[PDB]
């Protein structure tokens, strides 16, 4: 899929130098249409479904008259000039091979803005952990197995979106980059938004990738579900990762289940005592009500690891369609350092997997 | 304070009845105006302040033209209506006792419509039970509490507004009613709103009163912000209970966060573990940054309970403004039951009355 891409000038002879050098010298990655008419231009968008229009600086365009996913960008003559009535601008007399990657981050930026969660296999897998039962340790397993399948040799990245989400206790790296930075990137309607979050990236000791926690708290309340859908599939868009690991709160509100729903594979986790298990059937009675609805589809994507489970006390729930793929003990007097490192040698991560 | 009603009717032989012996034989209680008049009824109820407006059934009366909380009823001859225009309908024929009961009834209904928390020293004390920190054991400790404070003598009552809450784990009762009864007519505007609610009041074997679970767990979704304040409103306008346990989630949302505020004590419970530490001092950080919105004060109102606290594995939190109050251990291989009745017996609970 090459990228289409509209010109829009009163210079011909600029419009075709350019329209020359990018339908020879890359006709592989580009087509190019060169207007001098800015009506002309603006319905051959629609019409020739172009992805990038490139308009000289006086115009004034309107990019609601696309009617489609296309991006803006301006050229001018000034140098030192990032944007131009909020668009990249894009210096005329650079070399060419420049102008090419600008149109490719004006592309790029128009794609990241409307980025979802890809089920494609081309794309990285998404697995979510959530749980009804509070503190069995799906945080820790969820860890647990993002450095589990790291040690695999897979490209993984980690994703928490709790409040009091722990994930400097579990990664360390270097770097002042955050959560809140994502966020901000995420809620400025502005351009680089793939590059600002890649730079936002952080690798664990272990090879995990991840955003570490927001500076405070409250700025994880900032990020809506269609913000964590964009982030997703912008990590996705990334094409580095095998497999996104993602912490998130369990509630039966409709929203958080479609977001859910969205997931590849859900991983719950539960200790199999009294109040654990009567809240996973609690949650798993309204989730199959609220499979009534077309975008929810849950139940048949999860698997159970049982976390803390005691051969005593805890005892597993019996005549339910969700697969149990394996079981952790309650670890004694254990750091969460040693905790997390009994549970990387557990063999049913692999099975998450597969 | 006594109630102010207004009487309009063409009958002036029924209105000078009514108020002649409402004006004395219930002149400690009532106040009664009347009129023949509409425009002179309604702009009486700003002046006079009137509580229950009371007009003949041939009226249209629009009630938003009260300008302020006020009951409105409907005389009729017409005997086995229950309401007339969407509102209480008072038999004309009657007698008097009856129809002053009515008149009450719909003070209260509007009164009951209104109902926020109070702080007032007669009202029942609301205290909050709530945690970050999952799994600690809050819900078990607030029902532990609930039984200690019940075993002293104390009239309590139980609210637990956890989607997957686990009340009927703890209480059971004789009786069909269910927290859904109560969410639907805290939904339906509708009258008899209290004594509505007061149906759906069950008690434990020990002596807790309590709304029990909702028939499905979604539910709950359904109560909003302002219906849990005009509940515990409403359980304090019963002039019964000492004292109203309430289990809520935590979270940083604002209006989590005002409502946690109206509590007259916070009960935050921490098992003392490295994540639990963390995930604490995480929240406070961002409710003191909260705090400086007005209808925000927390910290103030929170004391600590230590629960599951490993001797060899816990470690309290030092340098922070929370009085912790007490201490329980993780009981080895304990039922749900067992862990509550080690519970109650914990003097700490009553600090929480004091
Ligand atoms: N296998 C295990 N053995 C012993 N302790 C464990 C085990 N797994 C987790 N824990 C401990 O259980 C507690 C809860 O862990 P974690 O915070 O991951 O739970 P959670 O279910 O994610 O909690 P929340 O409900 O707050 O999300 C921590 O103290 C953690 O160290
Ligand atoms: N003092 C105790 N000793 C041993 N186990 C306990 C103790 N208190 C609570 N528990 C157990 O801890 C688990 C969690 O209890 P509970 O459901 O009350 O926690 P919670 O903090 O309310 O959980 P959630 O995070 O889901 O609200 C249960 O298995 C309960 O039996
Ligand atoms: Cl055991
Ligand atoms: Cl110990
Ligand atoms: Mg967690
Ligand atoms: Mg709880």
């Amino acid at each position: 899929m090459k990228i289409k891409v509209a010109l829009l000038d009163k210079d011909k002879e600029y419009l075709d130098r350019l329209t020359g050098v990018f339908n020879t010298k890359y006709a592989d990655k580009l087509e190019v249409y060169s207007f001098t008419d800015e009506k002309n231009a603006i319905e051959s968008v629609k019409e020739y479904r172009i992805d990038v229009l490139i308009a000289e600086e006086d115009f004034n365009i309107d990019k609601s008259e696309f009617k489609r996913n296309c991006g803006l960008a301006y050229f001018t003559g000034t140098p030192g000039i990032e944007l131009i009535k909020d668009e990249i601008a894009i210096c005329k007399y650079q070399r060419v091979d420049v102008i090419f990657k600008q149109i490719l981050g004006v592309y790029s930026d128009m794609a990241a803005n409307v980025a979802t969660i890809s089920g494609e296999n081309d794309k990285s897998s998404v697995v979510i952990f959530t749980s009804p039962c509070g503190g069995v340790g799906t945080s820790t397993v969820a860890a647990a197995c993002a450095i589990a399948h790291a040690n695999m040799g897979k490209k993984v990245f980690y994703l928490n979106i709790e409040q009091c989400g722990t994930t400097d206790v579990f990664f360390q790296a270097e770097g002042n980059a955050t959560m809140s930075d994502v966020i901000y990137s995420l809620k400025s309607r502005k351009a680089n938004l793939l590059l600002k979050l890649e730079s936002c990236i952080k690798q664990s000791q272990e090879g995990v990738s991840y955003f570490s926690s927001t500076k405070v708290a409250l700025d994880i309340l900032e990020i809506s579900y269609a913000d964590i859908d964009t982030l997703i599939g912008n990590i996705q868009g990334m094409d580095n990762y095998d497999e996104i690991i993602v912490d998130l709160p369990f509630s039966l509100e409709i929203e958080k289940l479609k977001l859910l729903s969205k997931a590849w594979r859900i991983i719950v986790v539960n200790d199999g005592s009294q109040l654990s298990n009567y809240k996973f059937m609690r949650a798993y009675e309204s989730v199959v009500l609220l499979e009534q609805n077309d975008d929810i589809n849950i139940i048949r994507n999860m698997n159970m690891i049982y976390n803390k489970f005691s051969n005593k006390n805890s005892e597993m729930l019996s005549n339910i369609s969700i697969k149990t793929i394996g079981g952790a003990p309650r670890y004694e007097h254990a750091t969460v350092r040693q905790i997390i490192e009994a549970l990387t040698k557990m063999e049913f991560f692999e099975e998450i997997l597969q």
